[PDB]
């Protein structure tokens, strides 16, 4: 053990932290992704991920930001169904419902009248081939008045979605209920694919610390073939490579982080996890942050496949005309990617 890298852990840490409470907003939020002349800035959704991420700390002032996070949730009470959703502008969704849970359960507030609503909310969302669906069909149709999408299927947003059924899975209410969705999900190579997200490694962590959670010996097999993956995406440099990223994703990285701790006995998976915390102290900007690499994309609303979708262009780099469908978005603020780095540093430290 290297005494160093250990206190370099600490001070990554810390500084990451210190950025993350200081880019609040006025009231509080964690802000995040930016829809523009549209939708606007992610809030309800940046704020409950963020704050699920740190709640790994053990650190009295973070979990006072959770508090405040969590209290600023419970405002957000205009939805009938007791979601919460991108913002305040848009409807309900199954995956900010799922993630404002994970951070109630933080800090105490899981049997709470409102937690008790929401996850009441998420069974609505539950499709017959046992995954969660994103949206409510009249709900989005609702806020989209784009011509052009008055009449097209809304079948791709609204069908069950990995990720999202992945993330609920964290719900000890669900996790039983989505395992066969997440088993015959998985493929051949051992990940998972997700519908909102370009990187695997999101997915497939989750996956598979949903898989690891419900301590099914049964479910060991599937989490090991998707640790072996992750060990095949981590380079030996220690980042995973994307061609977006071919010098390597930080975000990527940190959740293949997150996957690699699902196995502690391995020597070779012990050394990339290393690999992959030298490489991601190294990347570190001064101000504590992450390059953002959250890539969000938007398929067509009636896309069931957009794994399948060769078209993708980032959003921000298309000249003249242009629309949110077949682009991909990013954490411009930094924070959605710098929220994920630091809770895999500090999940995978006392493993070094
Ligand atoms: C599910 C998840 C990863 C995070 C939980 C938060 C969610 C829902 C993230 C996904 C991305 C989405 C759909 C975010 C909502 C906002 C929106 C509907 C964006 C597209 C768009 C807007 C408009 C418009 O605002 O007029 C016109 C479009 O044609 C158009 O595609």
């Amino acid at each position: 053990l290297l005494y160093p890298k250990l206190n370099q852990l600490s001070n990554s840490i810390n500084a990451a932290v210190a950025f993350l409470l200081e880019a609040r907003n006025l009231e509080g939020w964690w802000q995040d992704f930016n829809f523009p002349q549209a939708a606007s800035i992610g809030d309800e959704w940046v704020t409950a991920y963020v704050g699920t991420m740190l709640a790994t700390l053990p650190y009295a002032h973070v979990h006072e930001a959770l508090m405040q996070a969590w209290e600023l949730l419970k405002i957000r009470d205009h939805r009938p169904t007791g979601e919460w959703g991108y913002n305040y502008i848009l409807c309900g969704d199954a995956n900010t419902t799922g993630w404002a849970l994970q951070l109630a359960a933080a800090v105490g507030a899981s049997d709470s009248e409102r937690a008790q609503q929401a996850r009441a909310a998420l069974a609505t969302h539950l499709q017959p081939n046992g995954g969660i669906a994103t949206f409510a069909e009249e709900s989005i149709r609702a806020y989209i008045k784009v011509p052009d999408l008055a009449n097209v299927s809304f079948q791709g947003w609204c069908g069950a979605h990995t990720c999202v059924s992945a993330a609920v899975a964290a719900l000890p209410e669900f996790r039983s209920r989505l395992h066969d969705y997440l088993r015959v999900t998985q493929t051949s190579q051992g990940n998972w694919e997700g519908y909102w997200w370009s990187d695997h490694e999101y997915t497939t962590a989750l996956t598979a610390e949903a898989l690891a959670a419900g301590g099914q010996a049964a479910d060991q097999p599937s989490i090991e073939q998707a640790v072996a993956w992750g060990l095949k995406r981590l380079c030996p440099q220690g980042f995973v490579a994307t061609s977006k990223h071919p010098n390597g994703s930080t975000f990527a990285t940190a959740w293949c982080l997150r996957l690699l701790l699902l196995n502690t006995v391995d020597a070779e998976v012990k050394a990339a996890r290393a690999a992959a915390i030298g490489w991601l102290l190294e990347q570190q900007r001064p101000n504590g942050s992450w390059v953002s690499s959250a890539y969000l994309r938007i398929p067509y609303p009636f896309d069931r496949n957009p794994n399948q979708f060769p078209h993708w262009r980032y959003y921000d780099e298309i000249e003249g005309d242009k629309r949110f469908e077949g682009s991909i978005i990013f954490d411009h603020n930094s924070i959605f990617t710098t929220a994920t780095v630091v809770n895999s540093l500090v999940k995978a430290a006392p493993m070094l």
